[PDB]
C-alpha cells in the first residue's frame, strides 16, 4: 500500500542519518566559480539558496509526489501560498477563470477581491453540475477551480467530467483535495492538471505546522509554479517540512480512522432527533453519493450538519468536554466550527446564500480518538 | 532616551508562563473560550488569536521588535524577502497603476518587476533613481508607488531618497524602500519620508546564515492592516521556529552592525589602494559618487560591496583562493561571503536591464563578517598576490 | 472508561495563550513577580516555574502523558533511556547495598551494572529472571533492588514480574522495570506490582527514529520526588524540543502499536515455518518458552525479535541483501530495522556474561515496522534465495 | 595567529551537501553500509556514525568550537552543566578516593558533591581553595582530584589555579576547573595546568537564555574517551537542537564577552560609589582580594558579581524596582538579570557551608547583560534613590 511507498521515500541517506536531517540554512557553498554558475543555468545537481531549494524540503517534495502520481511538487508556507501559486503562477490580464461557488473563505477573499484588480475575470457556479461549467465558457476561459467535497458543505463536483471539458477547450484544471487527502482523492488520476493540498490539515494532521503543497501532471507546469514562488515567496520552512514528512509517515494509517470514525459519527448524528440534516458525502442521503463514491477510493473525517436553531448550535459547541472549539480541520484530535461567524464570516451576504451558509450550521472535523468517546461526548452535550 | 541595543534586549509584551525566552508557538489552531469570543475575534474585537497564519505569538513577537527599530505603526513578517516585497508592492498596486522602481535591483525584484507585474496589468519602468529629474520625468497621471533599493545590489549605487519622498508625497504616490543592504540600525526609511520600509531577513537582521525570511513596516495603521490582509491570502508566512531564530539573531544586530560596518570599510580601504583592483564600490568611500547622499541619509554602512578586478580570470581566482570567505550566494551573515554576479546573484537579468546596472565579468561583490578584520585583509592579499 | 487513545489526544492542563498544540519553552530560566514568590518555589510552594533542569512545561506536559498511561504517582523524563535507567538505580542504591538483575540486558545496561555500579561499591549479580526460585536463592541480607527487562533484550526471554514482585514486597526490595521492548500500551508494569516503570522512549513511545531519551514511572510520590532530585544533580534532561518531538509522536502511539504487533506476529510466523530458519523468538509464538506468562502479564507483544540462521555467513547474506529493511541499531521505529548482535548491540558485553544469555553469531535481531506486512516479506523471501 | 572570533566562525570540517550552517541531525540511527563496516565502527574504526547516544555530528560540531578555544584534546557535551560535572567527576573518582572541592560552589554542585559522592564510597572535603596552603593540610595519601570554580559563584572568590595545579602535578591528583563565570574566551584552565577545564553552556557560551547544557574538555585524549564513556552510560547527552543552538550562540562569543566585561566592570564601580552599596565583590575591582591573582591568570571577566545592601529590606525594595534588570536566576545571557542567593540559588546550601560560603541576606547578585551601560545604570539609580 501507500504506507511502505511514504516509509521508504526515494534518495541517498545524508552522512548516513536514518532521519532526514534538517537542512537549517539560507545558502550553499560552491566547490568554483564555473561549479556556482552551472547551477544557476540548471546544469548539474546541487543547491544554491533555500528559497530556490531546500533538501529537507525536497524530500517532502518528493513524497507527495510520490502518491499524487505527478511530474513534481512544491511546498509552500500555507495552502494559501500554494492556491496563490497554482491560479497567478497561470492567469493574466485579459483571462477568465471559472470556480466552485463554495469555496474555503479565504479562497473566496482571493478570487474575489486579488484576481480582479489584477485584470482576470471570475465567475463564481455551481460545479456539481457540468452543464453550467459548459454555459458559464467564454473564448477566454483558461482555468476551473475546483474544491470537492466543497468546505464547508462538502458540497461534491464532477472532476472528471468537468476535466474532459477541460481538456477539450484548452483550460486548466486545479484541485483543491485538502478536504480528503492524497490517500482517498487523486485529481490527476481524474484528469486535473494541478492537485493541492493545505497541509495544515490532514497530511501534516498533528495541528502543529501550516503548509501548503502544489503537484503538477506536467514538468512545465511545476517548473511555472516554482518560478513564480522563488518570486512570490511563499516557501515551507525546514523545520515545517521535517514535520510535515514526519506526520505523513502515519497519513496511510490516520486517514483510515478518520474515514470510518467520520463514518459513525454521521450516522449518529443523521438518526439524532435534534439534528436537521448532515452533510457527509460517505452517506447515501447525501446528493452526490454517487459521484464521489466513484471518484474517490474513501472520504475525509470533516462535514457538517444543521440544528434547529442558532441557540441550540451554541448550547452544543459550548458544552462539550472531548471536542474543541476552533478554527482547523484533519487533525487528530476533534475540532467543532461555526462557519457563519467563524471560518466564513468574511464571505459576501450574496455568495453566502448561494453556498448555503446560515447560523444553524454546525462543522465537525472528527479525529482518531476512541469514536464511542466522540459519540458519548457529543451525546451528553445535546441531550443536556 | 534609551539605547537601541536595550529596546531589542527589552521588547514589549506580557511574559508567557514566567519564561525568560519568549517560547515558540509551534501551532496551527487555537481554541476559543465560546462561540461569541471566537465571532469577536474573526470580527476584530478583542484580544487574542484564531490561526496561525492570521497571527501567531512567537511571530508577532518578532514583528514588534522590527516595529519598534523602524519607528513604524506595524510590521508583518513573510517566508522570505521576495514575500515581503510582493506583499509591499501587490497589495496596493492594481491594473491600471503605474510603478516607478530603480534600475539596479536585487535579481529576483526585477524578474517580480519586469515579468509578473505587467502580467497583472501593472506598468513598470526602471529608472536611475539617483536622479530626482529622471524620477520626475518618468511621473505618468497614474503613478501610484516609487520603489526604491539604496545602496543598490550589488552595485551600491545611492539614490536620493529624501529628494524622491517629497515628489510621492506632493503626487499622491507611496515609496517604499528595501533596506536590506544596510539594516534598520542604519538607515530608516520612515524617518527619510518613505511609506513603506523591508528587508530580507535572511541578511542582516536575522545574521546567522540560517533563515529565510521577510519583514515589512508601515507609517500607516490602515497600510499595515493592508499588507497582512494581503498576507492572508498570497499565504507568504513566517514560520514560529523561524521567527524564534530571527528574534534571537536581532538581539546582537546593533553589535553585530558596529562590526560589519567598521570591517567593511577596512576591506574596502585596503582593497582600493591594492595594484589588482581597479575600483571599490563602498558608499563610505570619498570616491565613491553619491557617498555625500549615504552619509547625510544614513548613519552607518552595511558591509556587502562590490569591486573590479582587471578581468574575469583574475576575479576567478581570487574568489576560488580564499580560506577565510565563503564562495557563496546571500550576504549579512557573521561569517565572509564571496560571489560573482555577472554569473550568480544578477545571472538572469535581461542583459539590456544589466548593462544599463553596470554590472559585467569583472566584478565581485563581498559582504565581509564580523572575524577579526585582519585575517580577512591577510586572506584576500594572499589570494591577490598568488602565483 | 475513557480509552487510552483518547487519554493521550486530550491530556490534562490549561492551554497557554489558548493554543491547540501545546508550546515549546525553549528557555532555560523563568522570571519572578517578587522576592518572595521567587524564594517560595525555591521551597516548593505553590506553582510555577524556576529554571529549566528543575523543570520546563513542555517537558512537564510530555511527563504527564506517559505518567497517565502507566497509572504512575509521577514521570520524569531523561536526555536518554540509560539517564532513566542510571537516575532510576543510583537514586536508591548506595555503597554496601545489592542488586540483582536479569542476566539478559540492553548492552550498555550490561556496561552501567558491570562497570560503574561496582566503583561505587554496590554489589551487582546477573542472575537468570525467568525463573523466580534463582532469584530468591540469589538473595541477600543488603539487596535493595531487583531490576528486570522483559522481554529481554536481545533474545526476548521472558520472566515473571508478577512472581518477582510479590518477593520483592515481601522482602523490602524495590523492584524496576525496563519495559522499552513492550511499549506501555501492553506492558504496564506498575500493575504488575513494580516500584518504578522505564523506557527508552527512543524505540516505540516516539516511534519516529528521530529521538533519543529516557522516561521513569514510580508507584509513589517520594520515589519519583526522589529520581527528580537526582536529575538535578545528575543532569539528564530531555530539551524541550525532543519532549514537543516526543509527545507528538505519542498521540499515534495506539493505533502504531496495533499495527506493530500484528505484523510483527505475521512476520514471525513466516520465519518460523522457513526452511533456511532455525528458531524464532518471539514471545507471542506458542511455541516461544514463557509464552503462557507473557500472555497473562501483557496485554499485547512489540515488534522486536530475534532468530536464528545456520550459520554467520547465511546471517550476512541475509542482513546484507534486503532492499526494505535497513542496517542499523535501535528499534520501534515506524520502518523495518535490523542488526547483528553478537558484533553490534551487545559487541562491548563481556564473553563469560554473553555466553549465559545465549548470543552468538547465528543470531539476527529485526524490528517490524508499520509497513504493509505483504511488503516487508517479501524483502524478507527473496533474499532468502540468494 | 589567527584570532578566536575568526576560529569560531570557520570551525573545521566537511560541509554537508554543501550546506553553508551544519545541518540539525534531528536523529536517533544512523544506516550501515554492510555488516562489516557497521561491526568495525563498533570496534571503532575508521569514520562514521552509529547511534546519537554515541555520537550525533551537529553535536560533533559544537564540540570541536569548544576544543579549539580551550586547546584541549577533545570536548564533550552534555545536557546540562550538573551533567558536565558528574560526568567530569564520577568517570574518575570511586570508592576509597578522595575529592578536595572549593568551599564555595553552585548550589548544585554542592548537592552533588555533599549528598551524591559520599553514597558511592568517596571522600569529600570542601577546603578554601583562596589558600593554597590549606589545600596542602587537606591532601591524604587517596587524594585523586582538586574541583575548583573560580571566580565562585556568587561571592567571585578567586583561587590559584597555577598554584594548585602545581600541587596535583606533583602528586597525581587531577585538576577540574569549572569556568562558567568567566568564559573561554577570558580563561583557559588547560593553560594554566588543569587537566579538565568544563562549563554549564547554559550561561555565556550559548548566551541566548534558551538552552541547557554543559561541556567538558580534557588535556588528553584517555581522559576525553574516560568522559564519554561514561557520558554514554549516564545518559546525559545534549540534543541536536540544542547543540546547534549552542553552536549558534557561540557564533558572537567573543565579541559578547567584550561588552559583558567592559559593561559589568562599569557596573562595579558605579556600584562601588555608591551610598547604599556596602561592598562590592567583582574580581576587577582593585578593591578584591585576590585581584592580583585574577589579573594574571585570567585576560578578562565575566559580568556576574554581588555586592553587599544595608539590609534584606533595602535588598528587595531594589531587586523588585528594576525595569531594565530581569528577576531571574541563571547568568550569562544577552540581557540583564538579578537574583538573591540566600532564597534563591544556594537556599539549599547547608548552613554549614552558607556561612562558611559568606552568603547573607543583605547580598544581591547581578548579571549584566549587554544592553547599552548608560540604561543599566540609570535603571539601577532609580531604584536605589526611591522614595
Ligand atoms: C482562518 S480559518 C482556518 C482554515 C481552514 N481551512 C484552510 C483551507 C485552505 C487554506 O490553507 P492554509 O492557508 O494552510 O490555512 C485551503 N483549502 C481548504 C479546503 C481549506 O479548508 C478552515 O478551518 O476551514
Ligand atoms: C539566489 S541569490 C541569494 C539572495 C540575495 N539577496 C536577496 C535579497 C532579497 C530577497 O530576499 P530573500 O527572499 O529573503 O532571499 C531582497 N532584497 C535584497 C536587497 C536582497 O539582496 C543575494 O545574494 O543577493
Ligand atoms: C548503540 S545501541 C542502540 C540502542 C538499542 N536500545 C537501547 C535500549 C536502552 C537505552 O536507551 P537509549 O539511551 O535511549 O538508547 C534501554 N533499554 C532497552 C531495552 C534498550 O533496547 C538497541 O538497538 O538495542
Ligand atoms: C536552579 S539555579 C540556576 C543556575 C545557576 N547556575 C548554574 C551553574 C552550573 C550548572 O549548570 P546547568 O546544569 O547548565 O544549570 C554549573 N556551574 C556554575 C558555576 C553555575 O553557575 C545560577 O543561577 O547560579
Amino acid at each position: 500500500d501507500i504506507t511502505t511507498t511514504l516509509l521508504h521515500p526515494k534518495g541517498d541517506h545524508v552522512l548516513h542519518s536514518h532521519a532526514y536531517p534538517i537542512f537549517q540554512t539560507s545558502t550553499f557553498c560552491f566547490d568554483s566559480t564555473q561549479q556556482g554558475a552551472d547551477l544557476f543555468m540548471g546544469k548539474g545537481e546541487g543547491h544554491i539558496y533555500s528559497r530556490l531549494g531546500n533538501p529537507t524540503v525536497e524530500q517532502f517534495e518528493e513524497m507527495v509526489c510520490s502518491i499524487e502520481g505527478a511530474a513534481g511538487s512544491a511546498a509552500f508556507g500555507s495552502g494559501m501560498g500554494a492556491i496563490s501559486s497554482s491560479t497567478l503562477a497561470f492567469l493574466q490580464k485579459g483571462d477568465h477563470l471559472i470556480a466552485g461557488d463554495t469555496l474555503y473563505g479565504c479562497t473566496v477573499s482571493l478570487f474575489t477581491h486579488w484576481l480582479p484588480r489584477f485584470g482576470i475575470e471570475v465567475d463564481l457556479i455551481d460545479t456539481s453540475d457540468v452543464e453550467k461549467v459548459k454555459a458559464a465558457w467564454k473564448p477566454n476561459t483558461k482555468m476551473v477551480y475546483l474544491e470537492s467535497p466543497a468546505n464547508p458543505t462538502c458540497k461534491v463536483s464532477d472532476i472528471k467530467g468537468i476535466a474532459v471539458v477541460c481538456h477539450e477547450r484548452g483550460a486548466r484544471l486545479v484541485v483543491d483535495a485538502t478536504f480528503t487527502s492524497p490517500c482517498f482523492l487523486k485529481p490527476l488520476e481524474l484528469g486535473a492538471d494541478i492537485a493541492l493540498h493545505s497541509v495544515s490539515k490532514y497530511i501534516n494532521g498533528h495541528g502543529d505546522v501550516i503548509g501548503g503543497v502544489s503537484s503538477a501532471k506536467t514538468a512545465e507546469d511545476i517548473a511555472t509554479i516554482k518560478f513564480y514562488r522563488k518570486d512570490a515567496g511563499s516557501l515551507m520552512a525546514p523545520m515545517d517540512a521535517f514535520l510535515c514528512a514526519r506526520g505523513m509517515k502515519t497519513l496511510p494509517i490516520r486517514m483510515q480512522i478518520h474515514m470510518e470514525n467520520g463514518l459513525k459519527v454521521a450516522k449518529f448524528l443523521e438518526q439524532h432527533e435534534k439534528i436537521v440534516k448532515v452533510n457527509h458525502p460517505g452517506l447515501e442521503s447525501f446528493p452526490g453519493h454517487d459521484i464521489a463514491k466513484k471518484q474517490m477510493t474513501g472520504y475525509g473525517s470533516t462535514f457538517l450538519f444543521e440544528m434547529k436553531s442558532f441557540e441550540a448550535a451554541k448550547k452544543l459547541m459550548e458544552h462539550l468536554k472531548v471536542c474543541t472549539l476552533a478554527v482547523s480541520l484533519g487533525c487528530v484530535d476533534t475540532l467543532i466550527e461555526h462557519p457563519a461567524s467563524m471560518t466564513h464570516a468574511a464571505v459576501p451576504e450574496n455568495i453566502m446564500r448561494k453556498q448555503g451558509i446560515t447560523p444553524e450550521l454546525v462543522r465537525i472535523s472528527v479525529g482518531i480518538e476512541n469514536v464511542d468517546d466522540i459519540i458519548a461526548d457529543l451525546k451528553q452535550a445535546l441531550e443536556l
